[PDB]
């Protein structure tokens, strides 16, 4: 039913904007014990965003859901390393809970989305960070930290590379979710590192190249593209 | 001479991805030292890439240098909070020579585009949240910080209303934008982060939307409607 569709997904949406909202606040305070049990609501509503997604096969819902849910792992990482940092063990299961909740999120997309290999690389990048957080580890939690960051950036590059259509970004893109994921299964922060400057170097890139396809000035797009090209073999070397 | 245009816009640039990572890098760190003192250097990026925008009046760059100055300032207010919360004198004033790095930034855009609505709030935006520097408030620098990230996801709802062309969408981004600019002068982070839900409720319907250019995913047009309606009993 579309109009059961149109109520499951706009309430889910709502406290999915509930739950960012109050990570936001406490993201600023530093109150890692509330930032992280609002990261535990907010890895909930978009597990059930993703349930939602995968009840109505609305494979453009289940993307939004996979994108969400790497977030959350992502700050669930910043939060489980500044923890095992602080020697809270509280917040560091309190941050694992909120890993794995992401995780079983993006499995729901990956169910329903199996072939998208962005979302495949979001369940093994939530499923590494489960390890780190079960291994007390600073370092190897560091590592998927840093890549995390790198997955996010490269991410956005791809969701943006959807619009214009640029398959010389999407390819880009590609290249750095592959290349922080295997950074990440390597748990060097020194490689995730190396990826992070290069999705950044990229993505400001495409909103030079995007800068540059509006309104003419299109010699800002010539060397954008080589700027792109140049930052993915600053990634492959 | 658009060969010096992407030129100068190439070269800014650059500077300005070398500053997000060293950035990026101090921030995973924690420290607030040698993060504060790189959003300096990557304020003065924006800045550059501003004026490059102003003297080649490419207008298309110099509103993404306004959007990159909106986000320096934010970044500099969770500094800055973090920093009077902590007591460090230091880096409360590292952090305030980045707002106003970033509020010139603001200024250049706001002389290359004056008639731009959403220019001008981040340049209210910024030199609000040099007021709140001086005064190092710990609440109003609080306010001001939700306000602004508020604004900044109120810009992309409005640079996704223009792809989209959904005139409700535009309307919709300016009102929360208003309210957002109202709350920071107020002072008070409490409607400050109604209107950051009400963006996000708004912002979730367009991402959504953008992203059902594929199917039939009507149903999203139901969730920006709703969204915005939302939207408009926050006001």
């Amino acid at each position: 039913s579309s109009e059961e569709l149109a109520r499951e997904s706009a309430e889910a949406a709502w406290r999915l904007a509930q739950a960012s909202t109050r990570a936001t606040l406490a993201m600023i305070r530093g109150d890692l014990k509330e930032l992280a049990e609002a990261l535990i609501e907010l890895a909930r509503a978009v597990q059930e965003l993703a349930r939602v997604a995968k009840e109505y096969g609305n494979d453009e819902l289940a993307k939004t859901a996979a994108l969400l849910a790497a977030h959350v792992a992502m700050l669930a990482i910043w939060v489980l390393i500044r923890a095992i940092k602080e020697g809270d063990d509280e917040v560091r299961e309190l941050a694992k809970t909120a890993i794995k909740l992401a995780s079983t999120a993006a499995k729901i997309v990956l169910d329903a989305l199996p072939t998208a290999e962005e979302v495949r690389q979001i369940t093994l990048l939530a499923k590494l960070a489960e390890e780190a957080a079960d291994k007390k580890n600073e370092d190897s939690a560091l590592a998927v930290g840093i890549a995390a960051i790198a997955v996010i950036i490269a991410l956005w590059a791809l969701e943006a590379a959807q619009k214009a259509g640029i398959e010389e970004a999407e390819k880009g893109a590609r290249l750095l979710l592959k290349l922080a994921m295997d950074a990440a299964r390597k748990k060097n922060p020194e490689e995730a590192l190396a990826v992070l400057n290069a999705a950044l170097d990229v993505s400001i890139a495409l909103q030079l190249l995007q800068s540059a396809k509006r309104a003419g000035s299109e010699e800002t797009r010539k060397l954008a593209e080589e700027m792109l090209r140049q930052a993915l073999e600053r990634a492959r070397k």
